[PDB]
């Protein structure tokens, strides 16, 4: 064991980690905001650390391929070339027999982004039909959902989106294009479209979520920091902290 600085692997993602405008030119740590880089400071400030944010290069969050191997975050702090991953990074079952997670420091569902004003209403009504596309971010939590699932209708909704070479969108952004330009809707974490929905008044959540999760702090399995991370989450949540970062960066936007 020596001392040295952290690792923060990470990826770009409205309104959680973005490159700050600014025009003089920035560097290092320095080059970033969002709720994550400001969640980021207070973990560190309470654990006593100091840290260094790479972007992953593959820009994935994380996704096992057929022979099992891991991309994304995950890989990298599978491969420890990583001590941290902070990023919205989902928590899940499938993962966390690779990794380890903290507690949550925020919670979501799997819903749906769509335009307003039509007459669809759920997932159902997607799975019931063939004119209206929808997919899902590639190489993540929300897909793997729909891969894995065993209720008939989510692997229904699995098939369609698979055999369309287009479903799968390679992140948010171009997920969001394809709902604007397209008759597409997007499977996507409730947060992130809380967080469109009140910047783009021409779309709207269809339905409720359809399960319940939480992002943490991801770190390589054993390491000491899961727990600590997990204890200074929960002295921000006391300290309402977390409160006001979610409010600062979901400020929102008049949509009548
Ligand atoms: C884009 C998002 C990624 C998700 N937060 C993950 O960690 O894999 C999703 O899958 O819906
Ligand atoms: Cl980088
Ligand atoms: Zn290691
Ligand atoms: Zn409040």
């Amino acid at each position: 064991g020596s001392n040295r600085s952290l690792i923060v692997t990470t990826l770009l993602e409205e309104p959680f980690v973005m490159f700050r405008k600014s025009d003089r030119t920035l560097y290092g740590n320095d080059r970033f905001e969002g709720y994550c880089i400001d969640l980021l400071k207070e973990l560190a400030h309470i654990l006593g650390f100091s840290y260094e944010i790479r972007l992953v290069e593959d820009g994935k969050y994380g996704a096992q391929d057929d022979k099992g191997q891991w991309n994304g975050m995950v890989k990298e702090l599978i491969d420890h070339k990583a001590d941290l991953a902070v990023a919205p990074l989902t928590i899940t079952h499938v993962r966390e027999k690779a990794i380890d997670f903290s507690k949550p420091f925020m919670t979501l569902g799997v819903s749906i982004l769509y335009r307003k004003g039509t007459p669809i209403d759920s997932a159902d009504d997607l799975a019931k039909q063939t004119k209206i596309e929808y997919g899902a971010v590639k190489d993540g939590a929300t897909m793997t959902f729909f891969k894995k699932s065993k209720i008939s209708t989510f692997e229904k909704m699995w098939a369609f989106m698979s055999s369309k070479p287009s479903a799968l969108v390679k992140n948010n952004e171009e997920g969001i294009q394809r709902t604007l330009t397209a008759d597409y809707a997007l499977l996507m974490e409730s947060t992130t479209i809380e967080y469109i929905t009140q910047r783009n008044c021409n779309l709207t959540q269809i339905g409720g979520l359809i399960d319940s999760k939480g992002y943490g702090i991801g770190t390589p399995m054993g390491s000491p920091y899961r727990d600590k991370i997990t204890i200074a989450i929960l002295q921000l949540q006391e300290e309402d902290k977390l409160h006001i970062m979610k409010e600062k960066w979901w400020r929102g936007s008049g949509c009548p």
